[PDB]
DNA sequence: AGCGTCGAGATC
DNA sequence: GATCTCGACGCTCTCCC
């Protein structure tokens, strides 16, 4: 299903020679990512084209490189005022005109929208709007049909498109109306995006949207950028290993802690504030004014420099320099976990994602599905389903995590070379040292198995108090069935061991309440217990025990470089990274160069942005003039 | 009633 | 010095918009 668009491959495209212009002297790019090419050309001839590609994959060259190559003007649909708001600060950056119909622009402000439209020779190329303005206002659409007849439609772009499918993960009602658009306006060529790496809602983002035979152009959803730690999660504990590990590794970078309560975000956002972190909280729960200047704070890194966030919440927002993720429970599916981590490092910089772990967390999230009431179907079953996927990728300490991640979509030929090949962005998994045996514990098994089914005619002992038992320890509750067995076994190891068993399908979990709201997990029997009893299935566990003067100048050139960033920002009226983002920065600080001739060679370096930002940056470039060698 | 925490003491 | 064990003591949160 990958496939490869040898035909919109080629440079021979009429559109071709002013497209390069515009890629070379508008953007500033150099060379195009997989599928870009072939994504831009195929729009360029009018087709229709759906985009999957992973965050930071280069989704927004595929519509904005068109629009500036097109007769006319692109209409974008986005989901949040947010995404445009960064989206079109960006083009504004390089004096490509968009702008915007949200809804909170006045009707004054909005009508001066309208009137630059209207005049039917628009400099404008990309206008972003939002779904229930065009499905409540009737005043837009009596503008687009002007533009239609003029032929100056150039194309419906639907971004975030995962939206209109009640399967994706932000299900959206104004999005099931989109299709009144194509009815209208049938010959104007629709294209999709997403970031979704399920097939399944890939599958029905294109049933739902009724778009008749689309380009397809699929790629990788491996996240180059990321590295994939799991850490074993002491509770209690947790704000001071994200607060040790922040200031060790990103002291003065963004970051996001995902924690699973509104309350458990307050303390979070608590304990890390009063200990010198600039931390705030964000949720739901918040008034508006206050949710309006946590985000004001952490996006222009102003006084805020990590979000302790609830995971609907913190879709709501965005930066592209956010350099490491913390999950600090456990996420209810990989799904979610990677589209979670995944919006860290959207700027393609090396960032982090941590996810702390215990089993503990499992038989809270339990008891969160049978709770919850709008409806306890055989589909609320599969939420469990989900949830034992994730402590699979917990458990899971040898195979590489990116196989792991894409292999729960289903994901074929990926390179496990990857990490070994790339050690900079390497996983933790393979970045364990040491090696370790696999042997055969059917004879242990069996005897456990025997000991649970004996006792339980529910259950009466949790996984602690089986562990202590079969570790032969002095806090064990019975020396009867099988007390000093697992002498042999270390508590890490007879710890996972009894971790593998429940994973396995050999021994499920009690979900008695107590005498207060913690769930205990009394261990019961699971369905293959039986299929190990006849003599048939196999049982195996595997036991785990100087900078340089040059090199100190661009540091020091790269520092100063951000805070003009930041000042341009407040200037301009603009997020910092809308003037250059973090790998423009970089690679003009190791240059130390001021000819711009050797810039507008660089990423991000176009004739405009190079000429109104161009004074303040080349001040700065010129101290280190002494020091190109 | 289970469960981390954590100081004191065993063990390497 | 660093990791383990024991066992007394203290806290346990139907989540998210
Ligand atoms: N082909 C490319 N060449 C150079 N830089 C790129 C390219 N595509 C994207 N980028 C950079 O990556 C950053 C984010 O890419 P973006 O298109 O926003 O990814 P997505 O839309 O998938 O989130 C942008 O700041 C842009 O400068
Ligand atoms: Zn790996």
């Amino acid at each position: 299903r990958n496939l490869k668009h040898e035909r919109f491959q080629s440079l021979s495209f009429p559109h071709t020679k002013e497209m390069m212009k515009i890629f070379h002297k508008k953007f500033g790019l150099h060379n195009f990512r997989t599928n870009q090419l072939e994504a831009i050309n195929a729009a360029l001839l009018g087709e229709d084209c759906f985009i999957l590609m992973p965050t930071g994959g280069g989704k927004s060259l595929c519509y904005q490189l068109p629009a500036c190559v097109s007769p006319g003007v692109t209409v974008v649909i986005s989901p949040l005022r947010s995404l445009i708001v960064d989206q079109v600060q960006k083009l504004t950056s390089l004096d490509i005109p968009a702008t915007y119909l949200t809804g909170d622009k006045t009707d004054s402000e909005a009508t001066n929208i309208y009137l630059q439209l209207s005049k039917k020779d628009p400099i404008i190329k990309l206008l972003y709007v939002t779904p229930e303005k065009i499905c409540a206002s009737n005043r837009l659409i009596s503008t687009l049909e002007n533009l239609y007849e003029r032929k100056l439609l150039a194309r419906f772009v639907i971004d975030e498109a995962h939206c209109v499918s009640q399967w994706g993960h932000d299900f959206r009602q104004d999005y099931k109306r989109m299709n009144m658009l194509r009815q209208k306006f049938p010959s104007v060529p629709v294209m999709a995006l997403t970031a979704t790496a399920n097939p399944r809602v890939q599958k029905d983002i294109l049933t739902q949207l009724k778009i008749l035979r689309p380009q397809v152009f699929s790629m990788s959803f491996n996240r180059h950028n990321l590295k994939y730690y799991v850490l074993p999660k002491k509770p209690k504990k947790v704000a001071f290993d994200c607060l040790e590990w922040i200031r060790k590794h990103h002291p003065y970078d963004s970051g996001i802690i995902y924690c699973l309560s509104r309350r458990e975000c307050d303390t979070m956002a608590d304990t890390l504030q009063r200990d010198g972190l600039a931390a705030l909280a964000y949720h739901a729960g918040l008034s508006d004014s206050a949710r309006d200047e946590v985000q004001q704070k952490w996006i222009n890194q102003d006084g805020c420099q990590v979000i302790c966030a609830t995971i609907a919440f913190g879709m709501g927002i965005d930066k592209p320099d956010v350099r490491f993720v913390i999950h600090a429970s456990l996420p209810k599916s990989v799904e979610g976990y990677y589209q979670e981590s995944g919006r860290a490092g959207r700027d393609g910089e090396i960032s982090h994602c941590l996810l702390f772990y215990t089993y503990h967390d499992v038989t809270r999230l339990k008891r969160l599905i049978m709770m919850e009431k709008d409806g306890n179907h055989h589909t609320r079953e599969t939420h469990f389903n989900n949830l034992y996927s994730m402590v699979h990728y917990c458990e899971n300490i040898t195979e590489c995590r990116r196989i792991q991640l894409l292999a729960y979509f289903g994901e074929n030929g990926f390179n496990p070379d990857f990490c070994k090949k790339h050690p900079d962005v390497s996983c933790d998994n393979c970045c364990k040292t040491k090696d370790y045996k696999t042997r055969d514990v059917t004879d242990d098994v069996k005897s456990i198995v025997r000991f649970v089914q004996e006792h339980s005619s529910s259950g009466r002992f949790t996984m602690n108090m089986l562990v202590d038992i079969f570790l032969g320890s002095k806090s064990a509750k019975i020396q009867s069935g099988i007390f000093g067995k697992g002498s042999a076994y270390s508590r890490h190891n007879a710890e996972r061991l009894f971790k593998k068993l429940i994973l396995d399908k050999i021994l499920d979990e009690d979900l008695y309440i107590n005498a207060n709201d913690q769930a205990i997990a009394y261990v019961m029997l699971g369905n293959k217990a039986q299929t190990v009893l006849n003599g048939n299935l196999k049982v195996d566990f595997m036991e785990t025990e100087k900078v340089s003067q040059r090199e100190e100048m661009v540091k020091k050139c790269l520092g100063e470089l951000t805070e003009v960033c930041k000042s341009l920002g407040k200037v301009f009226g603009v997020h910092y990274f809308n003037i250059f983002n973090t790998v423009t920065l970089k690679k003009l600080a190791e240059s130390l160069s001021s000819d711009p001739e050797v810039l507008l060679q660089i990423d991000g370096v176009t004739e405009d942005k190079l000429e109104k930002y161009g004074a303040e940056v080349i001040s700065v470039l010129q101290k280190y003039s002494e020091w190109t060698s």
